[PDB]
């Protein structure tokens, strides 16, 4: 019987270091080394922490979603490592990290033209996801991985949900660890997620890209300056209230008004009023 190239044996999967931690999950840099001499390929490995059953089903749904996504700007699925009753998502490793790590260290190499090129590639991966009736729900610069200085990829689908054929949105129940400072008003207010909700999260991701992911100008850092940083449980309702008053993230420094106006179109209060990923692409390619 033939060997499956998507089947990764646990014995040959050697953990190097953690890359990130999330919603009851974690991503590690592992070396798949069947020959045991350290020549095997580096891979990014997503697994669940030992300490919920429903979290396993979510991961299995995430694996199945990524397995069937094929786009230049979507991180490549490599395989799975099964236990079964336990599973690991095996993906390609992108040594440049996400925009959060790469942009502060490479500002000199990355001018506005290259930022608008990344914005285009983020919209292209996002539009492909949207065309397959999926809502990403976690579009942030920490999830935009750097392939090269000319290429970015949407690198994590941990919150990705299918929209039903008859529906315009998906209703979420597991709300706890929501990236609220990236979320559209309908997401914060009603737990409803539209493709237009990802367009809102794209506007925030774009803002981060234009600010080269500087920690001090981050969407959380700026929103907490607007609303206040000592509200605790009341932060989300104070965030809903400022967005209702028309307050939006300011213009990144050195970002021309034309780029800012495309970003502002991602931030129309009503989801139906927001620009689409295809229109953003036209606007970015017109500026290039
Ligand atoms: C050294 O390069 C590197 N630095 N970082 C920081 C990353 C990479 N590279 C890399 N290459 C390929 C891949 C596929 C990734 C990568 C994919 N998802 C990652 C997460 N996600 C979460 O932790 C998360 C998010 C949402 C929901 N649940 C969870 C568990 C973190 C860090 C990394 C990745 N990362």
């Amino acid at each position: 019987t033939e060997v499956d190239p998507t089947h990764f044996e646990k014995r040959f999967l050697k953990r190097i270091r953690d890359l990130g931690e999330g919603h009851f999950g974690k991503v590690e840099l592992c070396r798949y080394d069947p020959e045991g001499d350290n020549t095997g390929e580096q891979v990014a490995v997503k697994s669940l922490k030992p300490e919920g059953g429903n979290h396993i089903a979510d991961l299995k749904k995430e694996i199945e979603i990524l397995r069937n996504l094929y786009h230049e700007n979507i991180v490549k699925y490599k395989g799975i490592c099964t236990e079964g009753n336990g599973i690991k998502l095996i993906m390609e490793f992108l040594p440049s990290g996400s925009l959060k790590e790469y942009l502060p260290k490479n500002k000199n190499k990355i001018n506005l033209k290259q930022q608008l090129k990344y914005a285009v590639q983020i919209c292209k991966g996002m539009d492909y996801l949207g065309s397959r009736q999926y809502v990403h729900r976690d579009l942030a610069a920490r999830n935009v991985l750097v392939e090269s200085e000319h290429q970015v990829k949407i690198g994590d689908f941990g919150l990705t949900k299918a929209i039903e054929t008859d529906k315009e949105y998906y209703t979420v129940k597991d709300d706890r660890d929501s990236p609220v400072f990236w979320y559209a008003p309908e997401c914060l207010m009603q737990s409803k997620f539209y493709i237009a909700s990802d367009v809102w999260s794209f506007g925030v991701t774009l803002h981060e890209l234009l600010t080269y992911c500087d920690s001090d100008s981050s969407p959380m850092a700026l929103f907490l300056k607007m609303i206040g940083p000592t509200h605790g449980q009341m932060t989300v309702t104070r965030l809903v209230n400022t967005l209702k008053e028309g307050k939006r993230l300011p213009c990144p420094p050195n970002c021309p008004d034309e780029v800012y106006q495309l970003m502002r179109k991602c931030w129309e209060f009503q989801p139906s009023n927001r620009t689409s990923f295809q229109n953003l692409i036209e606007g970015f390619e017109a500026l290039l």
